[PDB]
């Protein structure tokens, strides 16, 4: 029974598991999808370590619900990154059986509708919009199950409380529809110590389990001593050639055992000291003073947008290189991608990696305790650990954490302790927006049956306000109440409908309402300031450069300024030499600047010298200020704004992909991100449909040219050929307009 | 050889021609088709009286250079009306030979690109934004004949000039390409004193005629005693029933006689009186106090958007009307229509109806000599007149001129006298368009080039201030001038793109730019008042109505007004009491307000109260202003403006046809103006899509419905019956979404 063939499953989904390398199933897996009755309806929560195939019961029971009962299957992943790479890895799966498979990941948007689709490999933050979509205009018969990874998120995250308010919408829908089920809620979590708690929330059988691939043997540092983790030497540590830490030798002995080791450190610019400084040993400890392949990726990184880093110029070639939030969106995955053949074999990263795709490796370094001038969570170490052990090749997997004098008690204490159980993190923001979701969609109208909802939540299920989040909504006008039953209003259905933060929106109102009566159109600085998200901690502000920004800007930029309250008298004036809500907006006016030249596609490597951000923190917000387009826009519809809806219909496109009004119909295809439809915007082809007939050989030397065998690189797919991206690209267009019409 | 099968014809043709009750062709006809060497590409010029068949030669003439050497070929008429019927008549002319034809009238564009189309039958001021935009980017090989319609429009007239120089133009152009012909151009005119001159200014062979199908003996009155044209007594007037000028019994002569009589009046007022007044005749000396198809008529002007004229019911069924501008634009139709079937008899129209459609009658009668203050224009009287007597039935024609006491000498001179001969109208604003039409068109460039272009002018062919428009462009930035070459800017390439004078394009481009710093966007008055056009003559204002107007307004319409300089102390306010610039801009607000309310589908009884111009006053506007949105968003573009635009992209379709942005897709059906739209959207059809998917049988319920056998009323095609209209509904449907993709 322990065997994929055994269990019912396609002939082609059979033969692509063998192609991933995946045919042996483990124990744990076919106890937790043989715990009785959980198959044909009931819901399911189990936990497992990160390496020991979370994944491959969620697949099963997917699989046997879609070709079991016809049903649209959600697929909730908690990241943009690893939600992409679960979308192609489930298309790359189920390409012939037909279940169409797309997702919503922020910013990009299906072409084909959802009726049409599957399954929806998205995101909390967008997961929770398509389930108010569906429970508005009453489509709940098509969604059959919801899956969630990383059930744990649920407590104090900025975006886990989403992830809880939309299992308890689903759960609330369920009980008040029976006054073996209809939506199977299937999810994945670590050691969860309260996960019983969690299962019974939705009445979910509990498999917990600690099988593991290969062992894991997390280990401390004592000087020239390594010691384990109870306070016990296992092994001798001594080092091999250096010119106490000696951080560079544990990555040289697992350099001369053929494997890979992963060095996390706490910030950016220690992973850039980092990996120069185990580079240079390179050269005196290897040389005294697969390569083909290495080179590769260096050509791969050459005509990048932003070209190669200098950093990366003396490091990449050894086999030694870094990965951190400051890189480019495709420098990393580049990177990435070089780990997972093995090409670059020691990555200096950030925490940022810990929740990031799959990534394993032989051993795993951290260099401190403290990230950031604070201790290290736990959740994050068990993730960075849990990287350790590649399944099938390495018989072991190594944690080693350096500890230092009297930081030593705080890192024993990591390798002890356990991860703190999840909480509710429910006035709060999270229940205001919890009860709009629901009246708003007409669920639940009267007192008593919204109260029934209040008992369905998490914090309830663990063991008031409740009322009191009517009230601040009927205060605001969100919700009116008649003879109590509350009903929805013109900007209560706007705020649900677009998937705002209630606190947010009746800012955005009373903002998008003092453009009623001034507005410009010359520049898109005005529009492009309505759909700016936030400063957040995007970037540090330099102001004496913004000195620079203010006078240099045109006598219409200055216009604009005037027109949203920027004051010219202070503006990078007084701060120099030294009103929360005057201090959010000329940092908010400095969002929209950089956005401009975003979409004005000024390119990378001039962004960054000139706003002082690096391109990391630039498409960590034009990635998110797409989104914020892309509901300010809905905001608009619903409100009955037909007018600014036609200026910023275009405005979520533009800023996804940092291109202008031109190469909006070209940029559909997903090969031409910002440079491959500039460069063939300029050989004639202006529209999708004259691409569709391009000759297959003439698109070949157009994008040889403008240069900054697999060397360009495509979104999801790793690098490509040129022959192949031209070839794909013309094949791509006859079927997005073959399609669509 | 005077008959048509001799000729070479196609066989369709012919007996669509049989069909049409042509067969037999007139020596006037043959002889101008058999001038020598015009046929194979030199161009002509011919003059015949109204009815004397000029149609024929130059459709003769179009059909033989199409089928001969393929070329798009013009079609020029003067007028928007009679362009519609003389394009719906050369398509039921044409189906099955495979010439497309369309036409360009106005607001109305062709879905098809002109390339598909092979006749344009166009009206002057879009024929020349056409062959401005075919010399634009050389395609002037496409063309091969253009035909105009009227020549002798080209003297004082307001579009006219539009004429001469796109005539002027297209001379030009062939003869700098010689440095049997290109493209021919073909004329019909009038009794033209000076068409030699006119016929060597294009070195067009000319045939001029008198033929008539019918004679016309023209007379005038005087007391009981009526006089011939050469002051000649020819019979003797006697009254035979009236409860000196007894205009009600020439009225009942002919109509005892079972013939028709246009009765044409100075002022709709007079109209309105005088055709209630023969109505009441018909009681007491008809009665003594067809039918069935006359009920029709009524019927058919029961249900349109205006309802019944009040006056109209009590005329209508007896065979007396009356038909001028204040009427509505399909009230109009029906009217005339019902003359052409002899269901009404008598018609009480004014100088409008003069350069109308083809109306036949036996008798035309002709109040008084004065016209609004002013003598009657001997050019308007030949073309009353030529109304007199119908082909093939009627044995003569008549035209009876009322004259008293002194004004007799007016009107004697108007039998005896000739039309004036053509004029050029060439600082003047029509050579500034004429220079500016070639320099950005890029063909003439060289002063001396240039200066070749103003001897192939009329002035200049008839037998300084050539260079005087140059200076003038220069200082207005339209043209830079380098080494003299003068070369397009950017506002200059937008001026001739958009087909507007280049005095009106200087405050367009200040008043545009008046809006980059301050805009609105709740309403559409601020996005309306930038494409009404002028106040003109449109409709007088009445004051006291925009105290009501200025008041009632919400606080929003108001801030528009504040913005556009408008001013809340004197706006209504000193006027009752009681700047140039200043004052085209209340009257020109007051024209925004108009179109706000036409764009909402106030319906036209409303507006007609409210506003206090009839619907005639306002389909003279809304069709004239659509027009504005259509060169104003050109205007856009070409100068780089691509928010606006976008604004303005919907506004030249909204105000065609007065509706909303939910009815966009919809009314691109011909057969829904601004009712059968609406209420077939609250049938829950949103959309042209599902409509051509909707049920044939479904749509008959909902168009029966909703009444403010062949009632239904379409835009040249006179009246349809419910059943018929509602399945071409769904037919024209299903070829409008096949043929656009
Ligand atoms: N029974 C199995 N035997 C061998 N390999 C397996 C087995 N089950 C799953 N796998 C694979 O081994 C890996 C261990 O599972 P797991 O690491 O939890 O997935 P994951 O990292 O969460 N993938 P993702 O959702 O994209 O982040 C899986 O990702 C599969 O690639
Ligand atoms: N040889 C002919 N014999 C009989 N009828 C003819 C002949 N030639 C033309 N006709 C028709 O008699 C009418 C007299 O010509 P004419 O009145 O000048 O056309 P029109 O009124 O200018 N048509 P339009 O361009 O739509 O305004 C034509 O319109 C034709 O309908």
């Amino acid at each position: 029974k322990l065997l994929l063939a055994n269990w019912g499953l396609p002939k082609a989904v059979l033969e692509k598991y063998h192609s991933f390398g995946v045919k042996k199933m483990f124990e744990w897996q076919a106890e937790c999808l043989l715990l009785g009755q959980v198959l044909e309806g009931k819901n399911l929560v189990y936990s497992a370590p990160t390496s020991a195939g979370k994944t491959l019961v969620a697949e099963l029971l997917i699989l046997k619900r879609v070709l079991e009962m016809r049903k649209k299957a959600l697929f909730i992943l908690p990241f943009v990154s690893v939600a992409k790479e679960k979308k192609y890895y489930l298309q790359s799966l189920f390409q012939e059986v037909g279940i169409k498979v797309d997702g919503y990941m922020g910013s990009t948007s299906p072409s084909r509708h959802f009726s049409s689709l599957d399954i929806a490999v998205c995101t909390i933050e967008r997961a929770n919009g398509l389930i108010n979509r569906l429970i508005e205009e009453n489509k709940m018969d098509l969604l059959g199950m919801v899956v969630v990874d990383e059930l744990h998120m649920l407590g104090d995250s900025h975006r886990g409380y989403l992830l809880e308010l939309l299992l308890t919408k689903i759960c609330y829908i369920t009980r008040k529809s029976a006054s073996s089920n209809a939506v199977q809620i299937v999810g994945m979590s670590a050691t969860l110590p309260n996960l019983e708690l969690v299962a019974s929330w939705l009445n979910a059988e509990l498999y917990h389990t600690d099988f593991r691939p290969v062992p894991l043997l997390e280990s401390v540092k004592v000087g020239n001593s390594i010691y384990d983790s109870s306070m016990k030497l296992v092994r001798e540590f001594e080092p091999m050639l250096q010119v106490e830490d000696h951080v560079v030798s544990l990555c040289y002995e697992t350099i001369c055992d053929n494997h890979s080791v992963l060095l996390f450190c706490p910030s950016k610019k220690w992973c850039e000291k980092l990996a120069d400084i185990i580079a240079r040993e390179f050269y005196n400890l290897h040389h005294q003073a697969e390569q083909k392949e290495l080179l590769e990726v260096m050509d791969q990184l050459r005509r990048l947008p932003s070209g190669l880093d200098s950093v990366l110029q003396k490091t990449v070639p050894w086999g030694v290189a870094f990965h951190h939030a400051g890189l480019t969106f495709e420098e990393r995955d580049i990177i990435e991608g070089a780990f997972r053949q093995g090409l670059i074999r020691v990555l200096a990263a950030t925490s940022t990696l810990s929740s990031g795709v799959n990534l394993p490796a032989r051993r795993v370094i951290i260099r401190t305790p403290i990230f950031g001038g604070r201790p290290l969570d736990i959740l994050t170490y068990k993730q960075m650990v849990g990287r350790a052990g590649r399944k099938g090749v390495d018989t072991v997997g190594e944690s080693i954490l350096i500890c230092k004098n009297s930081e030593k008690s705080k890192g024993i204490a990591l390798l002890q302790g356990s991860l703190k159980p999840v909480r509710s993190c429910l006035v709060t923001g999270s229940m205001i927006r919890a009860i709009l979701e629901i009246i708003v969609g007409g669920v639940a109208s009267t007192s008593q049956d919204m109260h029934t909802y209040a008992a369905c939540t998490f914090l309830a299920a663990s063991m008031g306000a409740i009322e009191a989040c009517v009230m601040w909504l009927l205060e605001n006008e969100f919700i009116q109440s008649t003879e109590k039953v509350y009903h929805p209003t013109h900007l209560g259905s706007a705020t649900l409908s677009s998937s705002l933060s209630p606190a947010d929106t009746l800012d955005i109102f009373a903002d998008l309402q003092r453009a009623m009566k001034g507005f410009v159109l010359e520049n898109d600085l005005h529009i492009l300031y309505l759909v700016t998200p936030m400063f957040e901690d995007w970037t540090t502000i330099d102001w004496y450069r913004f000195f620079c920004l203010w006078e240099k800007l045109p006598t219409s930029m200055k216009r604009v300024a005037e027109l949203v309250g920027v004051e010219e008298g202070f503006l990078a004036r007084c701060v120099k030499g030294k009103q929360h809500r005057q201090m959010a907006i000329h940092k908010r006016f400095f969002t929209s600047l950089v956005l401009l030249d975003l979409i004005s596609e000024v390119p990378l490597r001039e962004i960054n010298q000139k706003y002082g951000c690096n391109r990391g923190q630039i498409q960590s917000l034009q990635q998110s200020a797409a989104v914020y387009a892309g509901m300010i826009t809905v905001f608009s519809n619903r409100l009955g704004w037909h007018n600014m809806e036609l200026l910023l219909s275009q405005f979520q496109k533009r800023l996804t992909f940092g291109i202008q009004r031109e190469l909006c119909d070209l940029v559909r295809v997903s090969l031409l991100n910002a440079q491959r439809a500039r460069v063939l915007y300029a050989s004639g082809f202006h529209t999708v449909a004259d691409l569709a007939r391009a000759n297959i050989v003439e698109v070949e030397v157009i994008l040889k040219n403008a240069v900054p065998m697999r060397t360009i690189w495509v979104t999801g797919r790793k690098g490509l050929t040129e022959r192949e991206a031209a070839a794909l690209i013309v094949e791509e267009a006859r079927m997005i307009l073959q399609q669509d019409l």
